[PDB]
């Protein structure tokens, strides 16, 4: 068409990273498919938004006001600063007041009305029908002890969010003609054999395997593998997964395409190359490198899908087996309980799972019973939502549409603010589906488009994984041009600028890596290599401003260049600080970001946001464990950004500072905390929010499995918080060394009131933790499939079980976490000491 859309095609390729209008890695059309499909998902929800409401996105919450935030307001009063210029009033506000209705108590109050109420140096709005406290960013104050202040000014224009206009009963059989790799001259020469399995919802519904031969460039067989179950049996979402064993290499091919027509024709796939389970082993994409890659080439000739109440017993095995947890192993006899008792299994939701994975998948039949069961869902759709249990139906072990459907059907009940809690993990369930084109990533689109903080986090996690997965950049890159299509000409624009500017500061971060080894030192030659790259960016090159992307609220102007500089440590981060480019800011604070390379940046985006989700479920218990999960994301391969935490220092630093270099004195931390307050009010007031903080990173850390670090990988703020950072990748359960003792007024494992409130804070954590046993179980699960290497769907996926100490009762629990708490009195710095060495088992 016009020269103007191919002009804008290319605006859409640079924003995402990848050219969606590119064939060269497939073998059909499911993405071009796809991308017809979602337009109208995309142009349903555009047309369904409020322009006012899309505009200012105000960010709220239905859930109740917490009691420790209460506290804070304990005469129905809440104070609000009205910024005018050079003035600021101080009107007293009540709870409940609506922002529309204390402009009211303002203008009257003093002395029209096309204004809004805007927080100081941010892009967020106290706007729509909403109770004050009910506004994030006012509980995020009282969290805090901040005072509110806010802006008096006109709304933005909606205008500026306009959207461009736009314009057999046979058995089944494959034959493994052979594989071929370029080169392969290896050391000592082993035997290979093709490995052929018909999966669905990770289960080998059938595996068929070829002879041995020797494993040269080029192995032929040209035989057929005839499996037993019939073609009419496959069901739709089946894989025929092919594996090279010498496990070397495995490709996978969707068996019924996305049209519900069985795969025909010759296939030559190249293959994934295993790297001496996770979702990457799950991909139907192949190979994009098509030159050094191992390939198999085979065909496929030959569509489809054209009373009695339990006796008391069987009951309660029926019952016991849907209180197991998740991981929990189901036997034959289960399962055919569950599916014999289909009808008694629909009236516990929490059976679901379980029962779906008792349905003989491979048995056109028994799926087609399945349906029946679903069709009468009352039982399901009336269920409290359960967040826990509907991300078991969109993880790896559930193929079925129509089931993960009902999962989607509960996310559809979520609002805004707990789409963010779990967007990060909703977002990389993606990979579990077996098409592109999904009522999951129908449901993220929509929810993305619906709200603009929502949107910008979608397209960060979304460009996260286009930049450095080629399992799944070619499916994340359709989704993310479906949303960029319709998120307006103004959120294109923001993120246009995000793009140039990230893009930038990424080669600046890697051309000053190489002029920098590893044996850490920085000289001021780097340094000054740096700033020298800096100086030339700051010219017409690096965008007047831009919004921080882990912080959409934020906007960031020139850089101060003077302050920017190279880390001292293993990696060499860029250490980038810049002016609020916005001038009704309350202060004079540069927002610091710092650009690394030499970590994968997407373990910790998921370790940081368990770790929000572990906060709001305290909440909901009344605690509040000051954890700190800042800002973080990944923008590529090894490479991203990460907030920087002002008035911070690393636990090792604060050692080294009193002791040797490589230098441990139990009294540092308490001496730091002490000489950096500002009065003996706020001395003690970091002690108590070092308790706290402590108590939570030892509790969070624990249940993750990655309580045992060394020093440096802990830091504490000025202000006595407590938090890990580096998540990147004897033993301890946790860090609670004679340094945190000593803060908590302890020494050789002794007693304090401190230390007695840490121990008091931990079990309510804990057990609070425990009775989301299972939540807590799939977003670890989902974790390691999503986010690690080749993670053991056993051991590794069985450590939380453990942890969360399942089974035992409460006062078992809370006796096992204050004896895990002894356990590293006992070693005092020992494991601190050892950390040179290594971590395994």
């Amino acid at each position: 068409m016009s020269e103007e859309s191919q002009a804008f095609q290319r605006q859409l390729t640079a924003l995402i990273g990848y050219d969606v209008t590119d064939v060269s890695n497939v073998h059909d059309d499911e993405l071009e498919f796809t991308r017809r499909g979602l337009v109208t998902p995309r142009m349903a929800e555009v047309a369904s938004r409020d322009p006012k409401l899309y505009a200012m996105h105000p960010w709220v919450t239905s859930k109740p006001l917490p009691e420790y935030l209460w506290k804070k307001i304990a005469n129905n009063c809440i104070f609000i600063v009205i910024h005018r210029s050079t003035t600021s009033q101080t009107i007293k506000v009540s709870p409940d007041d609506t922002p529309g209705a204390i402009l009211q108590s303002f203008f009257t109050k003093m002395a029209e009305q096309d204004f809004v109420l805007r927080v100081c140096g941010r892009d967020e709005y106290l706007v729509g029908e909403t109770p004050i406290k009910n506004f994030q960013w006012v509980r995020h104050c009282l969290k805090n002890g901040e005072e509110i202040h806010v802006v008096l000014d006109t709304p933005p224009d909606p205008a500026l969010d306009e959207v461009r206009k736009e314009e057999c009963d046979r058995k089944f059989r494959v034959k493994i003609r052979g594989i071929d790799i370029p080169v392969l001259p290896r050391n000592t020469d082993l035997t290979v054999f093709v490995e052929a399995n018909i999966q669905h919802g990770q289960q080998v519904l059938c595996q068929r395997r070829t002879s041995p031969k020797p494993f040269t460039e080029e192995v032929l067989w040209n035989v057929w593998l005839e499996f037993s179950i019939k073609i009419k049996d496959l069901p739709k979402g089946a894989l025929l997964n092919l594996q090279i064993y010498c496990l070397l290499y495995y490709v996978n091919l969707l068996l019924i395409d996305h049209r519900f027509l069985l795969r025909r024709g010759e296939y030559v796939l190249h293959m994934w190359q295993i790297s001496g389970f996770n979702a990457d082993k799950l991909t139907s994409a192949t190979n994009p490198d098509k030159e050094n890659s191992m390939s198999i080439s085979i065909l496929l000739d030959n569509h489809p899908i054209a009373r009695a109440e339990m006796p008391n017993q069987l009951r309660k095995q029926l019952e016991a087996i849907i209180a197991t947890d998740p991981l929990n192993p189901l036997t034959a006899e289960d399962k055919e309980l569950l599916w014999h008792f289909r009808y008694e299994s629909l009236k516990h939701p929490k059976a679901y799972p379980k029962l779906f994975s008792s349905v003989k998948w491979g048995q056109q039949e028994i799926v087609a019973k399945t349906y029946q069961l679903l069709a009468r869902r009352e039982v399901w759709d009336q269920s409290a939502l359960d967040v826990g249990l509907t991300m078991q139906l969109l993880d790896c072990n559930f193929s079925d549409e129509n089931v993960r459907a009902i999962a989607v059907q509960k996310l559809e009940s979520l609002e805004d603010d707990d789409v963010l809690h779990y967007l990060l993990q909703l977002v990389q369930a993606v990979k579990f589906e077996p098409y592109h084109d999904s009522a999951l990533a129908r449901f993220l689109l929509k929810r993305g488009l619906r709200n603009k903080r929502i949107g910008h986090f979608l397209f960060w996690f979304l460009r996260s994984e286009i930049a450095q997965s080629r399992h799944y950049q070619q499916r994340f890159a359709v989704i993310l041009e479906a949303y960029l299509r319709g998120c307006g000409t103004a959120m294109l624009h923001d993120f246009t600028q995000q793009v140039q500017v990230i893009e930038m500061l990424q080669k600046v971060t890697l051309d000053i890596k190489s002029l920098s080894a590893e044996k850490y030192d920085v000289s001021s030659q780097v340094i000054s290599q740096l700033k020298q790259k800096l100086e030339n960016l700051q010219n017409s090159q690096l965008p007047e401003s831009f919004r921080v992307p882990y912080d959409p609220g934020l906007k960031a102007g020139a850089l101060a260049i003077e302050k920017c500089k190279v880390m001292a440590s293993k990696k060499k981060p860029l250490w980038l600080e810049f002016k609020c480019a916005d001038p009704t800011a309350l202060s004079n604070e540069t927002i610091g970001i710092i650009f690394k390379h030499g970590d994968d940046l997407r373990q910790d985006m998921l370790i940081l946001q368990i770790l929000r989700i572990m906060e709001s479920i305290w909440e909901t218990e009344s605690l509040d464990l000051c954890l700190l999960p800042y800002g973080c994301i990944s923008t590529g391969d090894k490479i991203g950004m990460i907030e920087i935490v002002k008035d911070a220092t690393t636990i090792a630093k604060i050692q080294q500072s009193t002791v040797g270099n490589t230098g441990f004195k139990d009294e540092v931390l308490n001496h730091w905390l002490k000489e950096k307050s500002p009065t003996e009010e706020k001395f003690q007031a970091a002690v108590e929010r070092f308790v706290y903080s402590c108590a939570g990173y030892c509790v969070a850390t624990f249940v993750l499995g990655i309580g045992d670090r060394h020093n440096d990988n802990i830091m504490i703020t000025e202000t006595g918080n407590l938090f890990h950072i580096d998540f990147g990748h004897e033993r301890v359960p946790f860090v609670l060394t004679p340094d945190f003792l000593f803060v908590m007024g302890t020494s050789g494992k002794k007693t304090s009131p401190h230390f007695q409130k840490f121990q008091d804070i931990c079990v309510k954590a804990y057990l609070a933790l425990r009775h989301h046993t299972n939540l807590l179980i799939i977003l670890f699960s989902m974790m390691l499939m999503t986010g690690m290497p080749q993670l053991t769907s056993k051991e590794d996926i069985e450590y939380i079980r453990d942890a969360l100490t399942v089974g035992k009762n409460e006062e078992d629990a809370k006796k096992y976490f204050l004896d895990q708490i002894e356990v590293c009195r006992d070693k005092g710095w020992t494991v601190q000491f050892n950390w040179f060495l290594h971590l395994v088992l």
